[PDB]
């Protein structure tokens, strides 16, 4: 279930982080505007750069902490507030997060492994509603 | 304390993992008997070898999970059974693990941060005793 999936992702976090972030950028090419430095590069070109993996790994470490602290796939309000207030997230809206979790669930369903894709879809929806309650437009 | 230290290490895991594992190999150079490929290499040459980067990341990803599942720095018996039975660990004895943790604790004490070094010393001793009970020589 959801708790085991956190362990699966953590066990090979740098690899999963890169693959899931590429699935997001490829599904929603207009989202690369938040990431101007990745424009004009294929998947393999992005992965060869240490900065890409370094950054994504740190992102997914925080995502897994939020997921592990959730109750029944409902994140804590205090974790949603951290995500809203981070300077790096200034001017994001909840739709950016909605799209990230649609891509993440699609990746899990195509992987042919035993992810609890329903729990992740629910986590993404509950994270969007928590971000709005914590002040994100 | 110990739980916060897991969060500290996870926030810069790649760099902490390679640095601690290098501290282990430089304190105990005979431990290269298990890593014949690492002979004749400086730290900066090891860091640019793909499989050094791979073992080391996966060592620390899993070690952080074992730490997180522990109670008062005592690991789960099931976690010890998994570590003993890994086909990659067939040539190992508990002394290989003891030495890793002696190096890890020395690294934390020298860092000048706020690690709970005493807790990591207990965790390494308790992991060793759990590995023995699970079947490691
Ligand atoms: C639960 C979801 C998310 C988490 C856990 C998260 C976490 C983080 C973290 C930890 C960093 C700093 C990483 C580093 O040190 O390099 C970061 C940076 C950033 N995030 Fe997110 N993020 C999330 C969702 C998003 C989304 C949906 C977007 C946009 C589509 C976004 C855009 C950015 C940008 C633009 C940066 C700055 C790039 C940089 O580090 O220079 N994030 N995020
Ligand atoms: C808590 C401590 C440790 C954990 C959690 C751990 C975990 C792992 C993991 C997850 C793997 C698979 C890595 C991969 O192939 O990508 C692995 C392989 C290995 N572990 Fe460990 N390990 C630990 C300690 C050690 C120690 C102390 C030694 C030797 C002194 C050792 C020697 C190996 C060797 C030789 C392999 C296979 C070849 C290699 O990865 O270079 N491990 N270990
Ligand atoms: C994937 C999901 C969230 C992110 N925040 N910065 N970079 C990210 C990549």
């Amino acid at each position: 279930g959801f708790k085991q999936d956190i362990a699966t992702l953590r066990g090979d976090l740098r690899t999963y982080a890169q693959d899931i972030f590429l699935a997001f950028l490829n599904k929603y090419p207009d989202e690369k505007r938040n990431f101007k430095n990745y424009v004009g590069k294929s998947d393999q070109e992005l992965k060869s750069m240490a900065k890409f993996g370094d950054h994504t790994e740190k992102v997914f470490n925080l995502m897994m902490e939020v997921a592990d602290r959730a109750t029944d796939c409902v994140p804590l309000a205090s974790d949603a507030s951290t995500l809203v207030q981070m300077k790096q997230h200034s001017g994001l809206t909840t739709g950016n997060f909605e799209k990230l979790f649609v891509a993440l669930v699609e990746y899990m369903r195509a992987s042919g492994q035993s992810f609890d894709s329903q729990s992740w879809d629910r986590f993404g929806k509950n994270l969007v509603s928590a971000l709005s309650s914590a002040g994100m437009k």
